[PDB]
């Protein structure tokens, strides 16, 4: 049985939370002399909708199946690999679950991909000819970008909300009994241009801020710089057993404030498009 939780937890509470942790599991890093730089914990993500937006609506509301779409991208501006992401909405009997699914592109085909340019068959024509993935698990991938780029076009997405956040990863791999992840720094910037700024110049992000947090360039208006940290739990526990009792005793210590059904894409949408939006979460003023 696996179970998520979010929680925000304020700035006085940090490193108290982090050596609570860190007793417990290490910390992911990815270079081979474990040694990191600070662009290294970066991850920046596009979320597209469309004017109307429908997508942030159907997420609010918990719609069966509702969609969030996402270009991400880890580290710094070299970064070259494009993760297109597609996160969807389930209910059923057994309760509730999130269902990530995403491929990789590399930067510069992005744009000419979105606008169905750049095919399917192109974007895996590389992959298909090296033979490494199995053809059914290539057919698969082929498929998700198919129903990604149809969504894009038919619904007319486009960019709306960045979030950046640097993350730190707790967890022993090779043991999903206990996921932990803590988002710092955690911002969203205006990507659309519903108020006629063509923020991003017709490019799928702006190129006028890096990871170069806390982006002191942007203009008040379209920045939200998050006061708390974001944590987030993710557990595997073995059935019909309880989560570790320091797990345990950490959600429900005064370290944190769980906050169920947060999310970083709703939260940008209803902070910077305030006037724009008809409904609102409700970690939110109403």
């Amino acid at each position: 049985v696996r179970q998520t939780t979010k929680y925000w937890v304020h700035p006085d509470n940090i490193t108290e939370l982090k050596l609570i942790i860190l007793k417990h599991l290490p910390v992911l890093v990815f270079n081979t002399n474990k040694e990191f730089e600070r662009e290294d914990s970066a991850i920046t993500s596009i979320y597209f909708d469309n004017e109307n937006l429908d997508l942030y609506y159907g997420r609010l509301r918990k719609d069966e199946g509702a969609e969030a779409h996402r270009l991400r991208w880890y580290g710094g501006m070299s970064t070259d690999t494009i993760f297109v992401e597609r996160k969807t909405h389930r209910e059923d009997w057994t309760g509730e679950k999130s269902v990530k699914a995403r491929f990789a592109l590399k930067e510069r085909h992005v744009n000419d991909f979105l606008k169905g340019k750049y095919t399917v068959d192109q974007v895996f024509a590389k992959m298909r000819k090296e033979g490494k993935k199995p053809m059914n698990e290539i057919e698969n991938l082929e498929a998700l970008a198919s129903e990604i780029q149809y969504v894009m076009l038919k619904k007319k997405l486009r960019p709306v909300v960045r979030s950046f956040y640097n993350r730190t990863a707790f967890q022993l791999p090779g043991d999903a009994r206990v996921r932990i992840s803590l988002d710092t720094e955690l911002t969203m910037v205006r990507e659309d241009n519903f108020d006629g700024v063509d923020r991003t110049h017709k490019n799928w992000r702006r190129t006028d801020i890096g990871v170069d947090w806390p982006f002191k360039q942007l203009d008040d208006k379209d920045i939200c710089r998050f006061p708390y940290a974001v944590l987030e739990v993710k557990l595997q526990t073995q059935l019909g057993q309880e989560p570790p009792e320091w797990v345990r005793e950490l959600v429900g210590s005064h370290l944190v404030e769980p906050v169920p059904k947060f999310s970083k894409f709703i939260h940008g949408v209803a902070t910077l498009l305030n006037d724009k939006v008809d409904s609102i979460p409700f970690w939110l003023p109403q």
